[PDB]
């Protein structure tokens, strides 16, 4: 009738969260986004932002998401009717935020995808520019400084011509790439099947090779002449540009989604662990991690990106796209000037699908996950999980359709700006640290901890949580809202009007279920309005 004993399954050893978590928040957000957002915001600039928010507000709302799924048991849209039913609409503005990261995540493992299949033959495409796709502006990078038009580097030709076909803003949608579409249905068939059915040796192997191959990239990037310049370029800070609302929304942004927080994902992978496990130090040292790697991974792109300038002449602000597609024109160029090319294409894409595909295995699940949990016996069972995994995976697929056309570049950036980052997570931080810290009492939630964990923690977390975390949403929201400036592709590109009233749109569609759901539980309940409050403020509605 109710089938609630089976519960949870928790994990069978602490290796396995450790090793789901690690394979969950270090994916392409490290390796893929960080450095094109990092040479966007000038360069150098960057850091002083992104290390205040880290040890502000990026760590304390990670632990505080796995402390809330192991003291709760349950996933994360469920565990806030145990802890304040009022503001019961996080969970679902998760979940929303997710099911839109999920649709436009894997264009970049079809890309990679597509790259790979094209380094299969003899001669890598993008060495040379005598192919079809070339225009008669492109000249050998070798060649550019001896002679001196606006000449473009086989490098870029090919990523824009090839991969790409860009048209001439998003009014022209051109028609549908084939090629593209057939890697992402056989990227997004590889997930279903891997999600279907099936998670020993070979997970010793997945979580191992992706650091070989960076450490590789990072000695040929210091190797290479020029990196000086590069290195000085991406640590001497530019006090200067500290004034504009943009380094400090993309630092924060930045730092909330590599961490995979405000998504619903870590505390579902949170809710399966033991009520007496320790995981403040398992926490703190995959946050070391996951920094460390992000850092130490720009130190090659910027080496590269100074020898590239030193090389052709211009400087080091205009060597590449300055877009969503900075790994593709940084690391494919390095990698021809090591001896055997295609052996390394090959591993280094090999391990950007792997990297991409943990991470997308992980929030996948933790989503159907807590939609299952949210219905436990009409979706359940056997043959009606399945269909609805499907569906889900059909639907993503379809609606991801419209970032491979011939002008879906400037879909997919309209996407990562507004769908899933920006201003979308700032607010589902805020409220849910307002709430821990000044409804259900940090205090108990201290108590709590010191009674699962073994030993009470220091007053840092207290105090990120109630002081530092919604004083920094709250002024970064407000900094950007009042020096407004409109979302450009590659700083040449202006969008319409309409345009941004979509994306504005799709961040209100997250943004807007919290008061919805106030609202709704407000006139679900009867008697004045004050008892109303007072009864949806208290923290155990169930049981
Ligand atoms: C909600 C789910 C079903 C997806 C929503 C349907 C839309 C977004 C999907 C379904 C069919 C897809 C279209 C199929 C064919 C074309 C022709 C091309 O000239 C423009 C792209 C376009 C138009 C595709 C874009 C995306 C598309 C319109
Ligand atoms: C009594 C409570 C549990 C009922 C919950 C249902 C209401 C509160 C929630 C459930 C999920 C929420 C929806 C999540 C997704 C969307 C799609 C978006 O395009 C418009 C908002 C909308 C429609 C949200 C509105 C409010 C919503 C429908
Ligand atoms: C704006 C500051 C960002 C970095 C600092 C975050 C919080 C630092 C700890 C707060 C508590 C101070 C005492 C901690 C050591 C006893
Ligand atoms: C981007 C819009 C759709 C994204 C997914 C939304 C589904 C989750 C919220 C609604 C599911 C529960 C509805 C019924 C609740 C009683
Ligand atoms: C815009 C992104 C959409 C991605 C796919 C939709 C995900 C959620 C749809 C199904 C919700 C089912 C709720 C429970 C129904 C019984
Ligand atoms: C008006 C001239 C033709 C424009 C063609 C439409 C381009 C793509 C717009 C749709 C992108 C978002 C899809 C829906 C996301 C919920
Ligand atoms: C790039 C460096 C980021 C480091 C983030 C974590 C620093 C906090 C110290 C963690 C040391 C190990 C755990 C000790 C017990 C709390
Ligand atoms: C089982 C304990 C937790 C597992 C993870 C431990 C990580 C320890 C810190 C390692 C930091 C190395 C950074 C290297 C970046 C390339
Ligand atoms: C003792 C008070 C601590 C902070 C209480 C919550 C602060 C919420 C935001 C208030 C405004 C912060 C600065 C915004 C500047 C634009
Ligand atoms: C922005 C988050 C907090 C918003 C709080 C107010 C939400 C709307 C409340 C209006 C209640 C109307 C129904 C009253 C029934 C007696
Ligand atoms: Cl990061």
């Amino acid at each position: 009738a109710e089938g609630k004993p089976p519960q949870r399954e928790k994990w069978s050893s602490k290796i396995d969260f450790v090793l789901s978590v690690a394979g969950g928040f270090v994916g392409l957000g490290n390796v893929w986004r960080f450095p094109y957002l990092c040479y966007k915001n000038g360069g150098g600039a960057f850091l002083i932002p992104y290390f205040i928010f880290l040890f502000g507000s990026g760590l304390p709302v990670f632990f505080l998401e796995i402390i809330i799924g192991q003291y709760t048991s349950e996933g994360g849209i469920t565990c806030w009717e145990k802890i304040c039913p009022l503001f019961s609409g996080i969970g679902y503005a998760s979940v929303v935020i997710v099911s839109l990261l999920n649709v436009y995540y894997i264009v970049i493992l079809a890309w990679a995808t597509y790259y790979l299949f094209q380094s299969f033959q003899k001669e890598l495409p993008w060495a040379h520019c005598n192919h079809s796709w070339n225009t008669p502006h492109c000249m050998e990078d070798t060649m550019r400084k001896n002679k001196s038009t606006n000449f473009t580097s086989p490098v870029i030709e090919f990523w824009e011509r090839n991969v790409l076909s860009l048209s001439p803003g998003i009014d022209h949608p051109g028609s549908l790439k084939w090629d593209l579409a057939l890697c992402l249905l056989l990227v997004w068939l590889v997930c279903f099947f891997c999600i279907w059915k099936g998670v020993g040796k070979v997970v010793y192997f997945t979580a191992t090779f992706p650091f070989a191959m960076l450490l590789v990239l990072l000695v040929r990037g210091l190797t290479l002449p020029g990196a000086g310049a590069g290195i000085k370029f991406y640590l001497y800070p530019d006090i200067t540009r500290l004034e504009d609302p943009q380094v400090w929304i993309d630092a924060g942004t930045q730092i909330f989604f590599s961490y995979a927080i405000c998504l619903g994902a870590m505390t579902s992978l949170g809710s399966y662990n033991k009520y007496k496990y320790n995981s403040y130090r398992d926490c703190m040292l995959l946050g070391c991690l996951n920094s460390g790697t992000s850092f130490v991974s720009g130190f090659a792109i910027f080496s590269i990106l100074g020898f590239m300038a030193q090389e052709q002449g211009v400087d080091i602000a205009d060597v590449a796209e300055s877009g969503p597609g900075l790994a593709f024109i940084a690391y494919p160029k390095a990698v021809t000037m090591m001896p055997l090319p295609t052996f390394w294409s090959i591993l280094f894409f090999i391990m950007l699908l792997l990297l991409g595909l943990d991470s997308q295995f992980v929030e996948v699940e933790g989503q159907i996950t807590s939609l299952v949990d949210l219905y436990p016996s009409f979706l359940r069972k056997g043959y009606r999980r399945e269909i609805f995994i499907a569906f889900v995976c059909s639907i993503s697929y379809l609606l991801g359709l419209t970032m491979v056309t011939e002008g879906g570049m400037y879909v997919f950036q309209l996407f990562d700006y507004y769908a899933a980052s920006g201003v979308c997570l700032l607010w589902v931080a805020f409220f849910e640290c307002f709430v821990i810290a000044w409804i259900y009492g940090g205090d108990n939630l201290y108590d709590g901890i010191e009674d699962m964990i073994g030993y009470r923690p220091g007053p840092w977390m207290k105090y990120s949580w109630a002081v530092i975390t919604p004083v920094l949403c709250v002024g970064c929201f407000i900094f950007s809202l009042v020096k407004y400036v409109p979302l450009t592709y590659n700083k040449t590109y202006v969008y319409p009007n309409w345009a941004i009233g979509l994306g504005w749109s799709l961040a209100l569609s997250s943004m807007l279920c919290v008061p919805l759901v106030i609202v709704i539980r407000l006139c679900q309940t009867e008697g004045p309005f004050l008892v109303r409050v007072k009864y949806l403020l208290t923290p155990r509605e169930p049981n």
